[PDB]
């Protein structure tokens, strides 16, 4: 375990997941208004998921080797069974807090599904520049997502309570500035072109998932938006 020079950083994240499952978890008790339970049940899954898979790479298990350029690099697919399930959660929190339609929560859902599932595939594949052609559709994926949250989800949130176009807005800036940096580092990375080390990829990855998943849980379950306009 600590023969791994990341394995620092990988029991960070799982501590910080951890207590954020916590928080959320004793915070949601009690809560009985049925708006606000359908955000805390989203919201602490979320931290959940990423604690019992950032334990499974610190344990080594979430770990596999693929040989590409010549070596064999130490490839952690661990993240991507993470990210299948709690990229669309949180997806579903923003969807929801805007009352989205039907058929635009199902087009975000399976773009987001496309872009994890080809992410993986160009994770684990050999030739090494098929890997990049991966990554190409992967991040067009993402773009799709981040022009829908821009011109149909915010022309939606303006015509909503103030407090839930507020919260929205915030929630929005803080998803597409955080989203946007993954695919950079892992072109700059040991999946890509290598030019940053596993142990400080490890680091960053670990600041942008804390950031995406317990920042995002507070900024939304400490706003009036969950609850329904009562009196
Ligand atoms: C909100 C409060 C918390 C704030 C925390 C945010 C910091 C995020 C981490 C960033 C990158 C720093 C990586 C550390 C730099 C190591 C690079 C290095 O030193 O490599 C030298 C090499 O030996 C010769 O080139
Ligand atoms: C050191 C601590 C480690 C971290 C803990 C280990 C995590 C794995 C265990 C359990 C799943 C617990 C339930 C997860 C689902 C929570 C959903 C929820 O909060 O629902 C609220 C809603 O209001 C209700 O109707
Ligand atoms: C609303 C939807 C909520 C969805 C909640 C789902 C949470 C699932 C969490 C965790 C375990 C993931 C386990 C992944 C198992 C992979 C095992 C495997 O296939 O390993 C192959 C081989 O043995 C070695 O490489
Ligand atoms: C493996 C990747 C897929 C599984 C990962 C789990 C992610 C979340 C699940 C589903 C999105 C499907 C559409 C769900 C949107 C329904 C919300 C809605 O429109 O409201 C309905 C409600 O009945 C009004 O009262
Ligand atoms: C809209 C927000 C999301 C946008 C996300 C898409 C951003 C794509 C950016 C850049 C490609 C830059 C490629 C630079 C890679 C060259 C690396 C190289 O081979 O150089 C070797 C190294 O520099 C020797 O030390
Ligand atoms: C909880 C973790 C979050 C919010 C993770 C988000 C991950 C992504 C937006 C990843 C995107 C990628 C690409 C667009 C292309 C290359 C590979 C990925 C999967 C890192």
């Amino acid at each position: 375990a600590t023969g791994r020079p990341e394995w620092i950083w990988l029991a960070l994240g799982t501590a910080l997941m951890g207590l954020g499952t916590l928080y959320f978890l004793v915070k949601g008790m009690g809560v009985s208004d049925p708006d606000a339970k359908k955000f805390y049940a989203i919201t602490t899954l979320v931290p959940a998921i990423a604690f019992t898979m950032y334990l499974s790479m610190l344990l080594g298990y979430g770990l596999t080797m693929v040989p590409f350029g010549g070596e064999q690099n130490p490839i952690y697919w661990a993240r991507y069974a993470d990210w299948l399930f709690t990229t669309p959660l949180l997806l579903l929190d923003l969807a929801l807090l805007v009352d989205a339609d039907q058929g635009t929560i199902l087009a975000l859902v399976g773009a987001d599904g496309i872009m994890i599932g080809t992410g993986l595939v160009g994770a684990l594949t050999k030739v090494y520049s098929y890997r990049f052609v991966w990554w190409a559709i992967s991040t067009a994926a993402m773009l799709y997502i981040l022009y829908v949250l821009f011109f149909g989800f915010t022309s939606k949130a303006e015509s909503m309570r103030p407090e839930v176009a507020s919260t929205f807005k915030v929630l929005r800036n803080v998803t597409v500035v955080l989203w946007s940096a993954y695919p950079v580092v892992w072109l700059i990375g040991s999946e890509g072109a290598g030019i940053v080390p596993l142990n400080i990829e490890t680091l960053l990855f670990m600041v942008l998932d804390v950031s995406a998943k317990v920042g995002f849980g507070l900024i939304l379950l400490r706003s009036r938006a969950i609850f329904g306009e009562a009196e």
